[PDB]
């Protein structure tokens, strides 16, 4: 299925999300390039204001075109089980503050690629680093860790993400991640790194995002 | 376990049965030999007429019997856990028509192996192969292939049996099996199984008499 990732790909990326209570919601667009894995995308706020600053979104928010060398071509399974697509689940716990619950469905609808998922944050403090957006509008780079999963027939992925805040001080989130096949589907422990640069459309009204970012392997 | 299994074990069957809201019941009997892996059962239908032929339930209907050969002997699950027991679950999809669930414990009650089974049909066809009654009389000879369960501590097997329709064609039933202890390398196993009918039984019947081997 990498025939699907060979050249551009259209991508929708959608977003139901609960923080505390605070509904809310995020409609993404864009493309991306699978075989030099970047993504560019811009994200709209359907919903006015965000509850949360957008840093602690940019991880919920496409895996399936990160660069896998060509001696490395049979380890990535983001791209296997397409276009059946496969499911995200991941628990997010922010230390010494809240928690978010993620469940994410990465599939092909026709030509784009789209990701659903549904968000739930939990037990977050308020005028704490998160909610009393704390938070810089900026990401550093960071290391995905992937190992396979023959239990649930998948992939996990456990890391640590340094949000910097503010006052010069920063914030961590630890990373767990679940991926399973959908349909049917195809590694050795291998690892991933993303760059991510935020920026904004100075023709934008509304909240927005515009995201530019490498992923290789 | 396998001390458990050497020479007769008496054995007892008993099944809850709900097809498409028809309840039903079936009280089976008889005896095993592991050594020599045979089968000899007489299941009564204590509900009367039963609305689904007897074919569709005979796999649904103690795997621990099959003669697992002296070089194999580690490679049998069914008597690892035994006397405390395993859990059986089962999908199975009747092609181009509708599906069973069960749900089966076996386990030692004094000296006699009992298996009792919950059994759940749904979206079977009006006047179909099912519940028209269109199967015959009789079964075929089948290998249920057999791989552990690693993540469940147990056994997965997925085959496909073949039930033979009065018309000539033949009727396909996909399974898909679950085996859970309650306190083996990929191997198979070869089921021949022969139906019959006491001449001097008034009630919906069937003898059952079957050899399972392992390979």
């Amino acid at each position: 299925g990498e025939e699907l990732f060979t050249g551009v790909v259209p991508i929708l990326i959608e977003l139901d999300g609960d923080v505390n209570g605070h509904k809310f919601f995020v409609r993404g667009e864009g493309e991306g390039d699978a075989t030099i894995g970047k993504l560019s995308l811009k994200f709209i706020a359907t919903t006015g204001k965000l509850p949360v600053p957008w840093p602690t979104l940019v991880t919920t928010l496409v895996q399936a075109f990160s660069r896998y060398p060509d001696h490395m071509k049979r380890h990535d399974f983001f791209k296997s089980a397409m276009p059946e697509g496969y499911v995200q689940e991941r628990t997010i716990y922010f230390k010494d503050d809240g928690t978010y619950k993620t469940r994410a469905e990465v599939k092909f609808e026709g030509d784009t690629l789209v990701n659903r998922i549904e968000l739930k944050g939990i037990d977050f403090k308020e005028d704490g680093n998160i909610l009393g957006h704390k938070l810089e509008y900026n990401f550093n780079s960071h290391k995905v860790y992937i190992t396979a999963d023959k239990c649930n027939n998948g992939i996990k992925a456990n890391f640590t993400i340094r949000h910097n805040v503010e006052d010069g001080s920063v914030q961590l989130a630890d990373h767990y991640q679940q991926n399973t096949p959908i349909g049917d589907g195809p590694p050795d422990d291998h690892y991933l790194s993303t760059q991510t640069i935020l920026s904004k459309d100075l023709n934008e009204k509304r909240d927005h995002m515009v995201l530019l970012e490498y992923v290789t392997a």
